[PDB]
C-alpha cells in the first residue's frame, strides 16, 4: 500500500487540546481515488475547508494523511468529535467494486490500528465510532451495507451501530495486535 503524506487541510482547525478519545470510521459516498479526494481538498480555500475534512483518505491502493493526527479536523460536526476522534475516510460509494471497498477500508483499519497503538488507546466501543453517533447522517454508509446489510435513510438504529462498530473492532484489533501484518 502506498503512503503518502501532504497536509492539505493545513492545520486550519487547529491543534488538539487534550488527549485522543478514538477514530472515526467513514466512507467517501464517492468512487474517486484517494489522489483525487487530496487534489480536491489541495484546491480550496481554507473558507472551503470549512465544509469539512478527515485525517486521510483510503483507497485499494494508497493511504493519504490530509491532515497531522495533532490538528483537529473537521469530520462530524460535532466539537468534541472534531476536537478529540482522527478521522479515516475510506473509498466507496454504490459503484465501487465489492474487492476495491473491502480492502480500501482494511487500508483504513490498518492505519486506524497504528494510530491506537501510537496512542496507547484500547481497541472497543469508546475508541471506534461511527460519524452517526456524532451528528445526523448516513455514513458509513457502504460499511453499513457490506457488514450490517442495511441500506437504508432511516436514522441507524442503535443495535446496527453497535454491530458496525463490532465489526469495525474486529478488524482494527487483528492489525492493533499483530503491528507486522500488513493491509494487503
Ligand atoms: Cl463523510
Ligand atoms: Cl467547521
Ligand atoms: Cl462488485
Ligand atoms: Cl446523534
Ligand atoms: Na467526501
Ligand atoms: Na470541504
Ligand atoms: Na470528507
Ligand atoms: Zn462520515
Amino acid at each position: 500500500v502506498n503512503i503518502i503524506n501532504n497536509s492539505v487541510c493545513r492545520g486550519v482547525a487547529g491543534r488538539r487540546v487534550g488527549d485522543v478519545k478514538g477514530v472515526v470510521i467513514h466512507n467517501t459516498w464517492t468512487n474517486t481515488t484517494a489522489e483525487q479526494e487530496m487534489n480536491r481538498l489541495a484546491g480550496m480555500t481554507d473558507k472551503q475547508l470549512e465544509a469539512g475534512f478527515a485525517h486521510y483518505y483510503c483507497d485499494e491502493n494508497t493511504i493519504i494523511r490530509t491532515e497531522d493526527t495533532y490538528n483537529r479536523a473537521w469530520h462530524v460536526a460535532n466539537s468534541d468529535g472534531n476536537n478529540s476522534y482522527i478521522g479515516y475516510e475510506v473509498r466507496g460509494n454504490r459503484e465501487t467494486p465489492k474487492a476495491v471497498f473491502l480492502q480500501a477500508e482494511q487500508n483504513a483499519f490498518w492505519q486506524a490500528a497504528e494510530d491506537l497503538r501510537f496512542y496507547g488507546l484500547p481497541v472497543n466501543r469508546n475508541t471506534v465510532k461511527c460519524h452517526h453517533q456524532f451528528s445526523a447522517t448516513e455514513c458509513p454508509k457502504r460499511s453499513l451495507m457490506e457488514h450490517c446489510g442495511y441500506d437504508s435513510t432511516l436514522a441507524v438504529p442503535a443495535a446496527i451501530t453497535v454491530q458496525m462498530q463490532d465489526y469495525f473492532i474486529s478488524q482494527i484489533k487483528k492489525y492493533y495486535d499483530n503491528p507486522a501484518l500488513k493491509p494487503d
